[PDB]
């Protein structure tokens, strides 16, 4: 049991973000007072981070503690399921307190979840069933308290939700089709095929509706394939766009060929609580663009249109995992009751060569810009108000000034770099967002960028520094930051668990990623520091 003045150095240790690296010093103290900290559920967390687990008598004590203490929260089991820890009891534990959340939350956090398999235990998984194997084929070829790991987990809530099942099927389905895991790490690419087939097998087990979950991802898989051979053929078409949007509509037309305009209800890859009748041939266009990318609009089970983005040539993890974590913040935002109007659009890769992104009806600023000279003329044109602010509608002013706060501390926490006019885009409901992440964690095509992402134009939108919308931006940007803050935790052990993702802006420094987002929390700093030190940013990047 310590003392008043020990107990302070301890909490220091406590509040720790999960990346810092505990000293010797440290480690000791919390060695020390490990039955003290028994009843501080966030310690436990520091205590397995002091063990060196290849002693058994440090790992065995670590062990009975494990079972002593607070139980740690949802949030903090993260931490246990990265390559730090390789303690089967650990791992155990982690997935036995993951079971507490719900689906909505295990959602938020599955592609994390997916990447944690690769510090699982491959010979636990294998034993699980009752090049050679082709994943892609696995579902379409069906053949006539601590002691689930995280695979048996994952498929148990899998065959329970069918949203969950979706997400799982697609995000194992990239990992098994990863060349460089193939290549570098073959018996992970091995753990991931297993995965597919203990999933595949599980639900062949189930009662009609966990069969027929199995048809449903055979329905769509197949459905992707022939997307995927309508893309090669239309990125193949010897001609101009015109050429080959007549030949993109000319084989969607074709249903007896393809298949991909009149197919029984099957469910979104990209948001599955959305079902589909299959493509409208006539409106399928590309986009001017040389990667060959085509505008698609499906037919919703209840007459609606969705747009989607389907891109053949092209890795989208980077901007899945970006598109995940601006829709987890978003969400930890609205929980905060702080809705700033964000577009967390969804993408999905259906591959690491294709994938999904869901089209919102937008122009670029760039684009407002040279069509109605200003952000406030384009508003005015579309949203008038006589009694709103410079003639603009309070709801849409409201909504431009929320959007670009969020997205102003979004973009700065992510290191979103390559921002221009081109790939900033406004909705004539005032709603302002950022599309194309290529660059991410400080990358930028341009050596040393601002560290936000502001400019005259869109400051110029609520009506320069002296409106009372400005004010509103800084308050909104300010609130924002703290909150986000709040969950620095949760969105550094998610980033944790994507260390070993072959997204690009991650391969290429690993090791010193997660610290990049850190750093942009400025955890050193009080919440009055950080208000101030926002302020900066924002007055320094509008000044400029
Ligand atoms: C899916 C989202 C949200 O809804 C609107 C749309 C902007 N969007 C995106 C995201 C994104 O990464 N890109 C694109 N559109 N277009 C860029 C543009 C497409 C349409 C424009 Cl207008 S500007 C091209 C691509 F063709 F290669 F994909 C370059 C990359």
């Amino acid at each position: 049991k310590p003392n008043a003045a020990t107990r302070d150095q301890l909490n220091i240790i406590v509040s720790y973000p999960p990346t810092k690296q505990l000293t010797y010093e440290e480690q000791d103290l919390v060695w020390k007072f490990r039955y003290y900290l028994t009843n501080q559920e966030k310690a436990l967390t520091k205590f397995l981070k002091c063990v060196n687990w290849d002693l058994p008598q440090e790992a065995k004590q670590a062990l009975e503690l494990l079972g002593k203490w607070k139980p740690m929260d949802v949030e903090d089991s993260l931490e246990l399921l990265s390559s730090h820890y390789t303690n089967p009891t650990v791992r155990r534990y982690a997935v036995a307190r993951l079971r507490q959340a719900d689906d909505e939350d295990l959602l938020m956090y599955l592609l994390q979840l997916v990447q944690a398999l690769k510090y699982e235990n491959f010979d636990d998984i294998k034993n699980g069933l009752e090049a050679e194997i082709d994943s892609s084929q696995i579902i379409t070829s069906p053949l006539p308290n601590l002691e689930q790991d995280l695979c048996t987990f994952l498929i148990s809530r899998a065959c329970k939700n069918s949203t969950l099942a979706n997400y799982l099927y697609w995000y194992v389905i990239v990992e098994c089709e990863d060349q460089d895991t193939q290549q570098r790490d073959p018996k992970t690419h091995e753990m991931y095929l297993n995965v597919m087939r203990r999933f595949s097998q599980a639900l062949l087990k189930g009662d009609k509706s966990v069969r027929v979950m199995r048809s449903l991802l055979a329905a769509q898989q197949t459905f992707v394939d022939r997307l995927v051979h309508l893309m090669k053929a239309v990125q193949r078409e010897s001609g101009n766009r015109k050429k080959k949007n007549e030949r993109l509509q000319a084989l969607l037309g074709d249903n007896e060929k393809m298949n991909l305009s009149d197919v029984e209800l099957i469910p979104l890859p990209l948001e599955p609580q959305v079902k589909i009748r299959g493509i409208i041939p006539e409106t399928a266009t590309l986009f001017k663009s040389a990667l060959m990318p085509a505008q698609l609009f499906f037919k919703t089970e209840d007459g609606g249109k969705y747009p989607v983005i389907f891109k053949h040539g092209d890795d989208l993890r980077q901007d899945q995992l970006i598109l995940q974590i601006i829709s987890l913040m978003d969400k930890l935002l609205r929980k905060e009751n702080l809705d700033l109007k964000l577009t967390p659009y969804k993408v999905l890769a259906t591959s690491t060569k294709h994938g999904f992104m869901q089209f919102i009806q937008s122009v670029p600023v760039a684009e407002v810009l040279d069509t109605e000279g200003s952000i406030q003329n384009f508003f005015r044109k579309y949203a008038p108000s006589e009694n709103g602010p410079n003639g603009i509608s309070a709801e849409v002013m409201d909504t431009y000034v929320k959007s670009c706060a969020g997205y102003c501390v979004i973009t700065y926490i992510l290191g979103v770099g390559d921002r221009h006019l081109d790939n900033l885009l406004l909705t004539k409901t005032g709603k302002l967002f950022h599309i194309d992440f290529g660059y991410i964690l400080g990358r930028d095509p341009k050596p040393l960028p601002p560290p936000m992402k502001l400019n005259k134009e869109m400051v110029e939108g609520m009506g320069g520094t002296q409106s009372e919308q400005y004010q509103e931006f800084r308050k909104q940007c300010y609130t924002a930051f703290l909150h986000l803050r709040r969950y620095s935790n949760l969105i550094l052990n998610l980033f944790s668990l994507m260390v070993d993702a072959n997204i690009p802006d991650i391969a290429l420094e690993p090791d010193k990623t997660v610290k990049k987002v850190q750093d942009k929390f400025r955890l050193d700093l009080s919440d009055e520091e950080a208000v101030h030190y926002m302020q900066s940013l924002i007055d320094e990047s509008v000044h400029a």
